[PDB]
């Protein structure tokens, strides 16, 4: 198989938008972050390269990209010839471009690049340990209701517990999820009962956190908002959405332990 | 409802179908095992609130049985809805249920996340022998590469590739790994290691049979007085495979995890 662009699935981030009541000016702005593992092709003599993508696609572009499509055609890439490693990332850019809907960002890098590069966790608190009883298993948003009462403070919170379901796969999705945000103090319970509640719930990560962000907009008001997930890779792939009240970025892309 | 604690998904393989393709000697050529390392490991406390970690486990490869993948990955999530008192039991039920899968005691490390905050990500040892102006346009397995191919003084040599690829048969899909090559003895022309290696490209075989297959080529054709292979491979749903064998050493001093994986 050969370098075929036309394996590149769109799937437009109205669909759940929608049903979050997302007006056509989001309540966000933002990037998912894709990190690609398994990048391979030949050069200009046969012989096989081997690289890292970096790629950001900007949330207001019209689609995201289904990530088994993304797979598959990164795959063509393994046994076609490039006249050299800026033609790889010309070709990324412009087909990803594409198929989003508006232009996206693509660095390839050697794997020398991250030789001694640290393993990260998140920033703030975690709020993980808790000894705390789960009774049920279904995504309640409600579980938010009155989270915010404290006073007003700026904090960054984070968990390593959410999980979601691949549904077109029928398979588990691992994340890890940081929250900052200035505006009333949240109720740590509540916001980890909250992302338990995701553990069965059908979905895709930028879906997921898109929820989660407008979520936590509506039942608890913060003034400023920030969330990002980091997911598990799912065939070589990973996907990092970032939802922002004013970022358009996140201000490091470094890899977690399970990642 | 999602399945729950399931020990009978395990699959075990038994070593000596692919080893007898190998033509093998009556005790094998190599020692070593291999080292799973799997990122996704998860289950429920007693009173439902999630757990997460990562395993690293090792398989001697002495052990009758190796483990299909497919299977350890099922057989993982299987504990995803299920509750257990401590993660002390959760190691015990891994050592227990991956020996018997395997045939041999196998170990088990399970590790909280934190353990890995600050870890690096590592290549391999000695010298990188990908950057060559050679041209390959034929990518079928020719073991016959390596045929004449250490022609050289007596050296001692650590040589690594970034460009193991094979094809993982089960699912036909393309798999990636890193090799290491250590040996003594006839210094080896790397460009015929280098096409011997690209030779996989569209070969059909398990992680742990790639490697002793390289293993036992390069003792054929190379003849060192002491070799070591091991590969480090990209994981396959959550889990990645680290097959290590030697003529004289037991096991990578490390886990650690390189740049793809
Ligand atoms: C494909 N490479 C594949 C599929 N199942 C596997 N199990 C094991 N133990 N090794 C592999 O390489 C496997
Ligand atoms: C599973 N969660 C899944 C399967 N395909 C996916 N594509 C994208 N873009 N995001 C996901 O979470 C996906």
């Amino acid at each position: 198989n050969q370098y075929d662009p036309s394996l590149l699935q769109p799937v437009p981030r109205s669909l759940n938008r929608n049903d979050l009541h997302l007006s056509a000016t989001l309540p966000f702005q933002g990037c998912d972050i894709w990190t690609l593992y398994e990048l391979s092709w030949l050069n200009q003599k046969g012989l096989p390269q081997v690289a890292i993508g970096e790629v950001s696609i900007p949330a207001t572009s019209a689609n995201l990209i289904e990530s088994k499509s993304f797979k598959l055609y990164l795959n063509s890439y393994n046994q076609t010839r490039f006249a050299s490693w800026d033609e790889v990332q010309t070709r990324l850019v412009h087909d990803l471009s594409a198929c989003a809907g508006e232009t996206v960002t693509v660095n390839v890098k050697s794997l020398n690049e991250y030789t001694a590069e640290p393993i990260v966790t998140m920033q703030g608190e975690c709020i993980d340990d808790q000894d705390i009883e789960i009774a049920n298993y279904e995504f309640d948003d409600a579980l938010l209701q009155g989270a915010a009462q404290g006073e007003e403070v700026s904090e960054v919170l984070h968990s390593h517990l959410l999980k979601s379901n691949c549904l077109i796969t029928n398979q588990p999705d691992w994340g890890s999820v940081e929250i900052a945000y200035h505006g009333a103090k949240m109720n740590r319970e509540a916001l980890l009962r909250y992302l338990v509640s995701f553990r069965e719930h059908n979905e895709f990560h930028e879906q997921c956190v898109e929820r989660i962000f407008t979520d936590i907009m509506r039942y608890c008001q913060p003034q400023s908002l920030t969330v990002y997930a980091r997911y598990t890779r799912l065939g070589g792939l990973d996907i990092n959405p970032f939802r922002s009240s004013h970022q358009s970025a996140p201000n490091h892309n470094q890899r977690m332990a399970r990642q």
